[PDB]
């Protein structure tokens, strides 16, 4: 194939190989799906050809097989991951918003990015459960708690807490610009954001 | 999300929309790696972003729990069909080279770009099977013939050929420049490529 030297000349205009993967994860309700909107309004603005990948266009598309026993939503992240893989590779900015729950999955994600060499950069959006359940985005907190949703991440399945994530986002305590603003910080300080 | 049209101006220097997916067809050695190639090579030589799905960045990866049955080849299709959707979405030219044997996964493919408003077009990759068979490219013929695998398209599983491509190329009595050069000519047609 033609290498990624050469796709960095055509891929957008500042030129330059600027593929990676933003990793967004955290609880339902946290904050993922409004960063990864306002990441991508930022980065289109700035010229920097980027993608989301999101429930909306993966989960009932790709993964439309997939539910949420933990095989399958192990599936869901390593399908994810190796899609996400493929965008970061074509030279865009690939931003996911996955909850993706386990740490395991996470880091196989990473993995899969980083044996490939492109940078992987694991966000950690960062909400209290109960500030999460009192937005109750999409009305499945209230679901989950009368039972009609069971394996649900943070009432009956567990959340793995990122314990080394390169930005912590808190959702609760900043707004959605300052959290925006930390990730392009980050993108800054890996040359694949103009300053 | 940021919409087609501004994602459209952001991808590249050329200003418009082309995402699309040209999906290549056709028995094993037929020339869909040689033309996808080349394909790729004149897209990013007139800075069009592209990218390629195939064998070598799917099957090991995405499809790597995916076999040869029928029903694994038409998940196989099925999921390279959304990602190649996701990647005419972002605005790039995206290439697959899957020998893709049956007609019905082919047309869920198109559907499923179609329904989305974006292009598909179906490229029949076409040379005679003994032709395939005497290149031999990887030394799968050989193989089959002696048994170490089985239904393999052609030998003993059947190549569907499409009844309505957008191109058939022949790859048996042109050279690849003449093959190449009816693709781009569509893609012209289709306001994909500049004149
Ligand atoms: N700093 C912030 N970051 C993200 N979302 C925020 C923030 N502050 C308030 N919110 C609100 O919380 C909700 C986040 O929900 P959503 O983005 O759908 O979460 P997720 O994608 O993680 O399920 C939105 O309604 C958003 O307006
Ligand atoms: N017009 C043509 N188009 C494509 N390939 C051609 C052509 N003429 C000769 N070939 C040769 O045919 C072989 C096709 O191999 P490949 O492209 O890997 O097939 P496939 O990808 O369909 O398995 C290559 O060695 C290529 O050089
Ligand atoms: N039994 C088989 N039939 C066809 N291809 C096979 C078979 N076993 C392995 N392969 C291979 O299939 C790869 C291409 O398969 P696709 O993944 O292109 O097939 S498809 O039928 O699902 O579209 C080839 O590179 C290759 O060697
Ligand atoms: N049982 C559940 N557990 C977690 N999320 C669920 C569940 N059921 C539905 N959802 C939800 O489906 C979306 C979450 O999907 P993903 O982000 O893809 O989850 S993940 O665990 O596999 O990474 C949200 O709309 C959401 O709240």
């Amino acid at each position: 194939h033609v290498s990624r030297n050469k796709r960095g000349q055509v891929v957008g205009t500042r030129g330059g190989f600027r593929g990676c993967t933003v990793w967004l994860t955290g609880l339902s309700g946290a904050g993922k799906t409004t960063i990864s909107f306002a990441l991508e309004e930022y980065l289109v603005s700035h010229a920097i050809p980027c993608y989301s990948l999101d429930g909306d266009n993966v989960r009932h598309g790709l993964n439309r097989n997939l539910g949420f026993s933990p095989g399958d939503r192990e599936e869901n992240i390593r399908r994810i991951a190796e899609v996400a893989k493929l965008f970061a590779d074509a030279g865009l900015v690939c931003i996911t918003s996955f909850i993706s729950p386990f740490a395991k999955d996470r880091e196989n994600a990473r993995k899969i990015h980083e044996s490939a060499g492109l940078p992987f950069f694991e966000i950690f959006v960062d909400a209290p459960l109960n500030i999460c359940e009192s937005r109750d985005v999409k009305g499945l907190y209230k679901r989950a708690r009368a039972g009609e949703i069971k394996g649900f991440t943070g009432i009956d399945s567990d959340y793995e807490k990122p314990e080394t994530p390169e930005r912590v986002l808190k959702t609760n305590l900043s707004t959605v610009s300052d959290c925006v603003h930390q990730v392009v910080e980050l993108l800054q300080e890996q040359n694949i954001v103009p300053y």
